[PDB]
């Protein structure tokens, strides 16, 4: 009988980027990087064995995610619009969403394994994620009506790896975008720039 275990491992990283001096018709950029690290299970869905002892085959489908806001409000109520500049090999999906960009990288599929493993780790459990993916470069559209000077903007967002283990070849599952939208946003980009007329 068939089973599928899917576990989302969330990375919490804090980074800053200097977007340098800009006038208000320029779109300063920032680069978000994927830093291998310790991730925490923030979601799962499982109906199969929780532990592979080594004696039997299972199949892996791994997909990295980034969920990133499309707009960032300042404390006074002004919006900063977040635009894609270069997303490398990330797949930009569910583009009609009001609020959030969804970037996916499905890098492993149909891959048979016998490796002993924990196939349904529970939320709050941690593991080390060694994988590395492309940077994403964002540009920011500043408002004409927005005011001047030095700015420091904290931007929370979600990144992590979906690991899907299945009993069969050809197994496919993608975390629904509505689920990905509401996952904990454990990363932070502190974006700095100096504004001018
Ligand atoms: C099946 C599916 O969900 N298709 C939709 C696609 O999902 C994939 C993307 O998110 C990518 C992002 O990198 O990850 C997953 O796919 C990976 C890997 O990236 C693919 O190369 C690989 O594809 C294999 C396939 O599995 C093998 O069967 C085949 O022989 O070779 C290919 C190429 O090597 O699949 C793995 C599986 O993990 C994930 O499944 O996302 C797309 C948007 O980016 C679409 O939503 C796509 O759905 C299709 O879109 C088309 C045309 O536009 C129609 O709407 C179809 O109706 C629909 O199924």
């Amino acid at each position: 009988m068939a089973w599928n275990n899917i576990v989302f491992y969330s990375l919490g990283d804090v980074n800053s980027y200097q977007g340098g001096n800009v006038v208000i018709t320029q779109r300063p950029q920032f680069i978000t990087s994927w830093r291998p690290g310790i991730a925490t299970v923030t979601w799962n869905q499982c109906n199969g064995p929780e532990f592979a002892d080594g004696s039997w085959a299972y199949y892996r489908e791994y997909i990295a995610w980034v969920v990133f806001p499309k707009k960032v409000m300042t404390k006074n109520g002004y919006p900063l619009f977040i635009e894609v500049h270069n997303k490398g090999s990330w797949s930009e999906e569910n583009t009609g969403d009001n609020d959030s960009y969804f970037f996916l990288k499905g890098y492993k599929w149909d891959q048979r394994a016998f490796d002993t493993a924990n196939l349904c780790q529970k939320p709050g459990e941690t593991t080390r994620l060694t994988e590395k993916f492309d940077d994403i470069i964002f540009k920011v559209a500043l408002p004409a009506d927005l005011p001047l000077g030095d700015y420091s903007v904290t931007i929370p967002y979600t990144s992590g790896i979906q690991r899907h283990f299945a009993s069969y070849l050809g197994a496919r599952f993608k975390i629904p975008y509505n689920v990905a939208k509401t996952l904990p946003r454990e990363n932070e980009m502190l974006f700095l720039f100096k504004n001018i007329g």
